[PDB]
């Protein structure tokens, strides 16, 4: 329910729980 920190717009989310909510990834 917060930002993962990384971005999926470049390559992809690092954490498996982080969804590709372009541009930034989010988890929980």
């Amino acid at each position: 329910g917060s930002l993962c920190g990384d971005t999926c717009f470049v390559l992809g989310c690092n954490d498996s729980s982080c969804s590709c909510n372009y541009p930034i990834c989010v988890k929980d």
